[PDB]
């Protein structure tokens, strides 16, 4: 039906009729100001990951006259997470690890500061301390079921950067947020930080991140491991950059990785994105459940959705894994295009 | 059952085996900073907010060397509201409202921006804004009690300032943070604020939370809505500050307090402070239940805590309606008092 399994391991049915909470983390990456490795329209990367949220939360953006866009015009991810929790009816409440401008709805405050050059292998100096923070703020949120996204602009790059630091076969692997990826220019960046950090082998997950991490990453696995520590599931809801957090995961407690109740929720057009392969990360760090939502956008009635089946957008501010939950859990899959299509006229003038 | 109440009407039942979330709503005040109003040491009142929920949610102030302490060197009642979550496993997320200095800790950003100056009649600008902003966030809260406290130094002068300003007879009844209670300085900037503002019976309750309130008054107000609202119980946490809350929900939807959902619970210290009088406050609010912890710090070994009986402190930070709730789910009261006791020398090396 509406949901691609790979490895599901039974995790599906651990989420129907479970209560869920849905996190975005956010940051903004410096690099990104000045070299054109994300797929965001430059007109608004430096607002999308507050745009974003706002829009999930409060149903329009604020920080942005109308919502953010890719570089071809293609419409936030951030619309079928709206969809969702509205839909659905699902508690949301997002956390700022450093986006250039903040949210103007309330939201929890982890560390003002962006991520930083990852060209200079300077990305953050306060991995383990971001991690720190994400598992206890993550031991005082109650849920069943953890739906933890992110909205980083530039984060397929990060994502590269990790996983190319802790030893996995990733160039040319990560995705991108619109229809062209310039692999050469994030391997570029990717390359030239890690040997300025002096990246290799015997260094530590904590010194990678702080290399050519983002902040979004260790705050989503220290959440994800005070969830699955406390043997309740949870969807990571992101692409390829997810698959980078679950490869932190594995380097930070392997023994609550093993209890398989940490999956990836992505969308199709991640899992069939030609231009990169998330299947092949995840299979060199685990037998981990990676979950898609179906979406039929072919026939949507909006010009920018269609567009997301050539690659445009293709997945983001936890779209896909919020989905993925909404659709195990009885929605239409074309009640998500259905809303957007109703919304879109006010969302955009 | 260690538990003093009013007008109880039955709440004690509604919380009893109940899964509570606490929330800690703080903020700080410009004018404490240049009139002498609160009972929180001046030395480290600009800190004690963040400092307040910084001990409860991790366990140690991360700005200052310790905890904060009352104008008579009497510790924080976080020291009750860290023993509490500790004692009984409370869940705790904690929002700031305009506090100075800002905690090291996640925290759910509402404003940045301090309260303003409450002598000009200049406290805010925006509390329909934060009004809402609490109850959206309210919506997004996962649980099946919110227990509301603050952390507002100063916050007795606003809440005075907001009941005159509503309409009520207040003078010389809210509370202080310390054993004095300087009634003729708190009702001077507060009148004198309602005036420069053109306060009157006209005036809406937005109007009168931009003259004298505080910004934790609005975000309070609008997460107890939310959850009354949902057929959720609300213990707002706090004492004469939560009567001011209090008379705000009551001119923002009424019909909520009908539903009995929506309790003050403060200390024993604040319901017999002799300088105050918050049961004659809330009886001209409304049949609302009053329920107050009881502590036995008359035999504790640690000074600063058998001043609570001598004014010192009182309540705070949420601890009396924390405490209300653990209490009504079989904490021994004395358990708190021994916690804090036996963690007096790592928290200030006394
Ligand atoms: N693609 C997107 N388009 C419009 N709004 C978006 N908000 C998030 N994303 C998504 O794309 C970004 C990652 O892709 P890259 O590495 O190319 O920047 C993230 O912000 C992700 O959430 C968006
Ligand atoms: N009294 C206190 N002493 C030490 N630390 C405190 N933290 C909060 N309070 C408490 O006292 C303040 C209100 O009293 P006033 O209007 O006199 O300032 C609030 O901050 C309240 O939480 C404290
Ligand atoms: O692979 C990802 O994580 C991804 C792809 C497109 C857009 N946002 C994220
Ligand atoms: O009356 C109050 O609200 C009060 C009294 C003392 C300390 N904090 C608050």
């Amino acid at each position: 039906m509406s949901i691609i399994a790979i490895n599901e391991n039974g995790f599906l049915d651990k989420i129907k009729g479970r209560n869920p909470l849905f996190t975005c983390v956010i940051s903004s990456i410096e690099t990104t100001l000045s070299i054109p490795i994300s797929g965001v329209h430059r007109d608004v990367i430096k607002y999308t990951p507050s745009a974003d949220v706002e829009l999930v939360f409060y149903g329009k953006s604020l920080t942005l006259k109308t919502p953010p866009i890719d570089a071809t015009g293609s419409p936030t991810p951030a619309t079928i997470t709206r969809a969702c929790v509205e839909l659905k009816n699902i508690k949301n409440l997002h956390i700022d690890a450093g986006a250039f401008v903040k949210p103007k709805i309330p939201f929890i405050e982890i560390d003002e500061k962006p991520t930083g050059r990852i060209e200079e292998g300077k990305a953050m100096n306060n991995s383990k301390e971001l991690y720190m923070k994400g598992y206890l703020l993550g031991k005082n949120l109650d849920a069943e079921l953890l739906i933890v996204g992110e909205s980083v602009p530039g984060g397929t790059t990060t994502a590269l950067g990790v996983l190319l630091g802790l030893g996995y076969d990733a160039e040319g692997k990560v995705s991108s947020g619109s229809i062209n990826n310039p692999h050469e220019l994030k391997i570029k960046v990717v390359r030239e930080g890690l040997k300025k950090a002096g990246i290799n082998e015997k260094s530590s997950v904590f010194d990678v991140l702080n290399a050519v991490g983002d902040k979004m990453m260790p705050v989503v696995a220290g959440l994800a491991i005070s969830f699955a520590e406390r043997n309740k599931p949870v969807i990571l809801a992101g692409g390829t950059q997810m698959s980078a957090v679950l490869a932190v995961i594995k380097e930070i407690n392997k023994k609550v990785l093993d209890k398989n109740l940490i999956a990836i929720g992505t969308t199709e057009f991640v899992l069939n994105d030609k231009k990169g392969d998330l299947k092949g990360i995840v299979e060199q760090i685990g037998n981990v459940p990676v979950l898609a939502s179906k979406f039929y956008f072919e026939k949507a009635k909006i010009e920018g959705l269609k567009n997301y089946c050539k690659g445009s957008v293709k997945e983001g501010v936890g779209a896909g894994g919020i989905a993925v939950y909404s659709i195990v859990n009885d929605l239409e899959p074309t009640k998500i295009r259905e809303f957007i299509e109703n919304k879109f006229y006010e969302w955009y003038k």
